C-alpha cells in the first residue's frame, strides 16, 4: 500500500533562492539557490530548517520558483510577465509578513490558482528596513484573464479585505505603473 510510505509528490519540482545585498558584487552574483524539492515532506523539511522571513537582516530575499525558472527578469519565462505586489509596512513584518509569505508558498506548491496555476513562475519575499514585500511573478503580463483569477485568488487567500487594493507590475515597467489592480 503506497499511501503508508510514499512522500507526497507535489505537482512541480521546485527551487529555493537566497539573496544577500553584498556591495562588493553584482545583483545576479548575490543571488544563490538553496535548494530543490518535489515532495509536500521534503517542503517542510525545508521549511523547518530555515530562518523566518521576519528574522532575515535588511536587504536579503527568498525565492521560491519553478524549477528551471530563474527568479529574475531576464530569464525566458519572466521577461514578458509582472508581479502581484503586496507590499507590507514596517510594523507588519511583526503581523503578517511571515504568515502572508507562508501562505504564498501553499499557493504555489499546492497550485492554487486552478487552471492559470501555469502562469505561476513563482513568488519573493524582499526584507527592507523600509518596508518588506511580497510578489507573485506570472510569466505573462498580457493574459488579463490569468493575471487577473490569480490576482482575485490571492488576495482572498492571504486574507485582505475590500478596503485594500493590490496592484500587479509588468517586469519591464520594473526594469526600466499597475496594469491591473484587485
Amino acid at each position: 500500500n503506497p499511501e503508508h510510505y510514499i512522500k507526497h509528490p507535489l505537482q512541480n519540482r521546485w527551487a529555493l533562492w537566497f539573496f544577500k545585498n553584498d556591495k562588493s558584487k553584482t545583483w545576479q552574483a548575490n543571488l544563490r539557490l538553496i535548494s530543490k524539492f518535489d515532495t509536500v515532506e521534503d517542503f517542510w523539511a525545508l521549511y523547518n530548517h530555515i530562518q523566518l522571513s521576519s528574522n532575515l537582516m535588511p536587504g536579503c530575499d527568498y525565492s521560491l520558483f519553478k524549477d528551471g525558472i530563474e527568479p529574475m527578469w531576464e530569464d525566458e519565462k519572466n521577461k514578458r510577465g509582472g508581479r502581484w505586489l503586496i507590499t507590507l509596512n514596517k510594523q507588519q513584518r511583526r503581523s503578517d509578513l511571515d504568515r502572508f509569505w507562508l501562505e504564498t508558498l501553499l499557493c504555489l506548491i499546492g497550485e492554487s490558482f486552478d487552471d492559470y496555476s501555469d502562469d505561476v513562475c513563482g513568488a519573493v519575499v524582499n526584507v527592507r528596513a523600509k518596508g518588506d514585500k511580497i510578489a507573485i511573478w506570472t510569466t505573462e503580463c498580457e493574459n488579463r484573464d490569468a493575471v487577473t483569477h490569480i490576482g482575485r485568488v490571492y488576495k482572498e487567500r492571504l486574507g485582505l479585505p475590500p478596503k485594500i487594493v493590490i496592484g500587479y507590475q509588468s517586469h519591464a515597467d520594473t526594469a526600466t505603473k499597475n496594469r491591473f489592480v484587485v
